Formats: structure tokens, sequence, C-alpha cells
């Protein structure tokens, strides 16, 4: 049923929470598809998850710019390097190999949710003080 679950450990601004939650939803959609061995749907879901992640990263970057966040550069580059990883995964998924599926799911879970979404909390106080929600 579920591979990962958003939790209080990840709480951030309410707009950021909605996008982080929707990313969690995409990961679990991808897991359900890969589990059923429906690889066409799994690739479709992965495509949507990539595009959503890019747009979520871009939402954060716009907030960084708008609010003159001091660590905009570092954070944007961390995003950029992860997109590069996703694009590589996307290519590797073309051949539908169980091993590649797992690399992807574990990378999304281990790095995006369990690491990067926690790291996102670092901009929270700064943006909240300036009235962002
Ligand atoms: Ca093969």
């Amino acid at each position: 049923d579920v591979l990962v679950k958003w939790s209080e450990d990840l709480a951030n601004l309410p707009s950021i929470d909605t996008q982080h939650k929707r990313l969690v939803d995409y990961i679990n959609d991808l897991y359900r598809a890969a589990r059923r061995r429906d690889m066409d749907k799994a690739r479709e879901v992965f495509d949507a998850l990539k595009n959503y992640a890019v747009e979520h990263f871009g939402y954060e970057e716009r907030l960084f710019a708008d609010y003159a966040y001091p660590e905009a550069t570092r954070h944007k580059e961390i995003h950029r390097r992860f997109v590069e990883t996703v694009l590589k995964w996307e290519k590797q998924l073309a051949a539908g190999d169980p091993e590649v599926v797992m690399t992807t799911l574990r990378g999304l879970v281990d790095w995006l949710v369990n690491h990067h979404m926690k790291e996102d909390k670092k901009y929270e106080a700064y943006l909240r003080e300036r009235g962002v929600s």
C-alpha cells in the first residue's frame, strides 16, 4: 500500500507542506505501479513526479529570490544536482529493470523525503518572519 509517509518531522510552511505531501503521494503512486509490475504506468508516474519536483523546487527558489534568502545559491544547486539524478533515473527506467526501480524508490525515499525535506526546514523561520505561508 504505502512506501513512505509524510509526518510532523517534516512540517514547514503550509504551502510547502502541500507540495511535500503531494511528492510523497507521487512516490507511493510509483511504488504501487512498480509493485503491480505495470511499467508503462510506473514510467508515466515517474515523469509526473519529476515534473512536479522541478516545479516544487522552482516554487522554493522563487520564494528565495522574492525574499532575498541568504542561502538561495546553495539550496538551488542542491535542487539542480538532484534533478540531474532524477533525469538519470528516468533514462534507466526505460528498460523497466526491477533493480533500477528499487534504486529509484530508495533514492527518492532516502534522499528526498528523509534528507532534503528535513533540510528544507532551514529556510522556514526566515521566510515565516517575513510573512510567507
Ligand atoms: Ca533487463
